[PDB]
């Protein structure tokens, strides 16, 4: 209890609402509005792709609070598997402007792709996932909405994290974040998370391997036909969600591990992206498809704490 804090010296921009151009919206619900667009610098011969975020809210103040908290941490995150704030724009209720991600959501995109979606892509995705959430831990960020809806396809070798709507940045030496009142998708969350609206690191790798078995089922609901307020009972009682069908027991393994009431017995991000790349490389002992296509491991997927 002795660590203070460094200055945060990101750099927010803000970008003229002229120089981009809306072309179709992409999704809508209660969250508010993301639209696909083009950013077109001034003085530069250069067209970017864009999603154009414009979050609802009951009022306008409200809406801009939690736009603005988003655009503070997407600001001050730079990864290659989590999405990148280009910069805000200033209309009535602000727009968060991102790169856009022209395959979509990763739920979707399993979904959509199910029969030709081989072991290899699952198992990378999960590398790639992993290779996210520990760059954003070692950023003392939680999450907190963890899913394969807020995992982007920039190619499908290539997916990185987003929403950032209910990320928390915990202190120095601080690990718990208690959470107010406030809607939170109770089938990604960890059982402390829900009973006591504690949030850490590791309740975020509870939502972790609700994403992998979201990604091995091909994009099925967690817990279908239950409703939610059921869920916290179900998971007291020690019943955890099924093996896929695709699923060895050594990938099970895993998901049960992230699942685990102990949440300190949870695998760490940094030890996740170990395994599933030790397993990308022989992908098929692993996971068994229909139709598909030395513990040495590099550098790159051996992750210290920052
Ligand atoms: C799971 C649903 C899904 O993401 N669809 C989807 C379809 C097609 C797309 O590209 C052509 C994209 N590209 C995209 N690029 C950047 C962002 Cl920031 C979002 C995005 C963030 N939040 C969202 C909520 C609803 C829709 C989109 C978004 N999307 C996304
Ligand atoms: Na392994």
């Amino acid at each position: 209890g002795s660590m203070g804090e460094a200055p945060n010296q990101a750099l927010l921009r803000i970008l003229k609402e002229t120089e981009f151009k809306k072309i179709k919206v992409l999704g809508s619900g209660a969250f508010g509005t993301v639209y696909k667009g083009l950013w077109i610098p001034e003085g530069e011969k250069v067209k970017i792709p864009v999603a154009i975020k414009e979050l609802r809210e009951a009022t306008s103040p409200k809406a801009n609070k939690e736009i603005l908290d988003e655009a503070y941490v997407m600001a001050s995150v730079d990864n290659p598997h989590v999405c990148r704030l280009l910069g805000i724009c200033l209309t009535s209720t602000v727009q968060l402007i991102t790169q856009l991600m022209p395959f979509g959501c990763l739920l979707d995109y399993v979904r959509e792709h199910k029969d030709n979606i081989g072991s290899q892509y699952l198992l990378n995705w999960c590398v790639q996932i992993a290779k996210g959430m520990n760059y954003l831990e070692d950023r003392r960020l939680v999450h907190r909405d963890l899913a394969a809806r807020n995992v982007l396809v920039k190619t499908p070798q290539h997916v990185k994290i987003t929403d950032f709507g209910l990320a928390k940045l915990l202190g120095a030496e601080e690990k718990e974040y208690h959470a107010e009142g406030g809607k939170v998708p109770i089938k990604w969350m960890a059982l402390e998370s829900i009973l006591h609206r504690i949030y850490t690191h590791q309740s975020d790798v509870w939502s972790y391997g609700v994403t992998v078995w979201e990604l091995m089922t091909f994009g099925s609901k967690p817990y279908d036909g239950i409703p939610a307020s059921e869920i916290s009972s179900i998971l007291e009682k020690g019943e955890r969600l099924p093996q896929p069908p695709i699923c060895t027991i050594d990938v099970y393994m895993i998901m049960v591990k992230c699942w685990m009431i102990d949440a300190d017995s949870r695998p760490k991000f940094r030890e996740l992206i170990i395994e599933f790349s030790k397993m990308a490389r022989d992908p098929q002992r692993y996971l068994v498809i229909q139709g598909d296509e030395d513990d040495v491991v590099d550098a790159d997927e051996y992750l210290i704490p920052q």
